């Protein structure tokens, strides 16, 4: 038994597929190889991914996809990638090409829990409650049908890059801009204020079970892009202050969207609680990793040690490549 | 030079074979064959044309990823139908190669794919579908409606493993012969009388309607085996204006909500006067017989005009 870590990506959250890798390979109970996906889209293998894994980043791989590994030798391969290319399904559509097992969803689930337009298409399809939004598409000129203020996002986006808080409409198109330079199609939601962000995990596969319910603070205006990652900016409340039938909805919501979306392995379900009114906001199908982080957190808060989080993953995995 | 890859491990291979026959006559560029034969090993250079008049490949050289001259090539045509060919396996491949390629992205293609995460999306949007519901294996199902049903693997080629049944007794063993295809599977109400019509779309997103065709064949459904000569192309179709209009109102608007690019054959089901969505196929048969070729031509648009626009289509996204 031999797990392939991949770390790193091209995404915008590189840094932190990074710091995930770190975390997991201390504690992973299986014998583990890392690869690395550099910025510039080039692989690291051997020991020049685990020097990469110490610098923190990899702005210069040295091998082009795909990189000469004898995929034979791991039997599962666990994709630590956030954000495009890890988490949207095209990794994961390489792997299943590939005849091998793998943690974390499948190439459907992982697009669609990645497209913030597509998901809340299925999501309220199914009577899950989003926020209101439109999608917007490159070129096409934006008709939002309610007033600022908004949350102007890529469809495609993790880690708050990209997202802007607009209060008036002049301050759209400038929003928009800068959404298209991480996609060709945003979304534009209507805001809420005051939020409270309530974060869940799931395990197993499409019919998964929940951890307790956390929650997180911050000082910003929103949980940001330099607050998420800024070691202390964030405040994680575990488990979360909730009277029993909100964390039990809670609950609920995450496993039929779960359920619904197919989706295997893990998933952190993030919500927004404004007074007592609950929305689902995004799924994300690879969480943030660390030994610290809300998703292993959240599961040593509900009887699962990381080491056994992480060898409950990899069978996941084995369980659904060779039997379904 | 395009890289043109075809055969595939789904009971589409033959077609696959035969569509690359047809890109291979009439495509604009210079282009190469790579073959993925029946067992996933893939067939290469002269290798893989000897696979091609020999209208099938059962046993390939090279095992998955094949030791193929990516630099040498400046779009992919993946020519591959069903599963390990429109499901966004491939597309995810050639995304991590950084090449541009024809057709839908990862996304749409895997989207497309899921009869019941489709419809789902279509039905938010206000498109019209028939009654269902997913099934998943290991729960009992519940089916609020009446029979005859329509049981599918909820990502299926060719009408694997579908069934039509006309006694909700019958479902267990449907589902059953469905789930041995996939995890998921969904049952469909049946629509009975039902037309078949079809409807080519082109374009990155935002793209042109072609003609509307129809289907009419001589089988209970348009299944597998409907062979040359069980299944005759009306094209255009024999439609009252409004309805040929709405078609492609629904073609395109659905095209454009799942992101759809390069191309789609979106085919509907005309019962009572209402039309219904059925399906979107992202690669459609290219043989010279195929709908969604022809369609265009009868539209004005010459099949290397269509072969040029879809790798122009890609070069522009990408
Ligand atoms: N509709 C909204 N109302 C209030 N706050 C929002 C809304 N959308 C996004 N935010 C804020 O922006 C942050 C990031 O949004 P999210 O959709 O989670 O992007 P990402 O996937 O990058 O985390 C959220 O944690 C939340 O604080
Ligand atoms: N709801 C339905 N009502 C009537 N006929 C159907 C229905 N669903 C499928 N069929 C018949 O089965 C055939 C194959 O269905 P389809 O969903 O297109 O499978 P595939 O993905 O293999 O094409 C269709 O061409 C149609 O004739
Ligand atoms: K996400
Ligand atoms: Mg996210
Ligand atoms: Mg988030
Ligand atoms: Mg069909």
């Amino acid at each position: 038994m031999r797990v392939l870590l991949i770390a790193g990506g091209v995404s915008p959250e590189h840094e932190v597929s990074l710091l995930s890798a770190e975390g997991v390979l201390r504690h992973i109970p299986f014998p583990t190889d890392l690869a690395v996906i550099a910025q510039d889209g080039r692989w690291l293998l051997g020991e020049k991914a685990l020097t990469a894994l110490e610098a923190k980043a990899a702005p210069e791989g040295e091998h082009p996809f795909p990189p000469p590994l004898s995929w034979e030798r791991y039997d599962v391969v666990f994709p630590l990638l956030h954000g495009r290319f890890g988490e949207d399904g095209t990794v994961q559509g390489f792997l299943e090409l590939l005849g091998k097992p793998y943690v974390g969803a499948g190439v459907a689930a992982s697009a669609l829990c990645m497209d913030k337009d597509l998901s809340k298409r299925v999501l309220a399809q199914a009577g899950v409650p989003v926020v209101p939004w439109v999608a917007v598409r490159k070129g096409e000129p934006p008709v939002v049908p309610f007033d600022p203020p908004f949350f102007v996002k890529p469809a495609n986006t993790g880690s708050s890059v990209g997202i802007s808080r607009v209060e008036r409409f002049q301050d759209l198109e400038a929003a928009l801009a800068l959404a298209f330079r991480y996609d060709e199609k945003a979304v534009v939601e209507k805001a809420l204020s005051p939020v409270r962000e309530l974060e869940v995990g799931v395990l197993g596969n499409v019919f998964g079970e929940a951890s307790p319910v956390g929650e997180v603070r911050y000082e910003a205006p929103f949980y940001d892009y330099e607050t998420k990652y800024t070691p202390g900016r964030a405040e994680l409340l575990i488990p979360a202050p909730l009277d029993p039938g909100t964390q039990e909805t809670v609950q609920e919501l995450a496993l039929k969207a779960y359920k619904v979306l197919g989706v295997r392995g893990m998933a952190r379900v993030d919500f927004f609680l404004a007074e007592g009114e609950l929305y689902l906001n995004e799924l994300n199908t690879i969480p943030g990793f660390t030994p610290t982080s809300m998703y292993p957190r959240l599961f040593e808060a509900g009887g699962v040690a990381y080491p056994e989080l992480l060898r409950r993953l990899v069978e996941l995995a084995l369980t659904h490549h060779h039997h379904h």
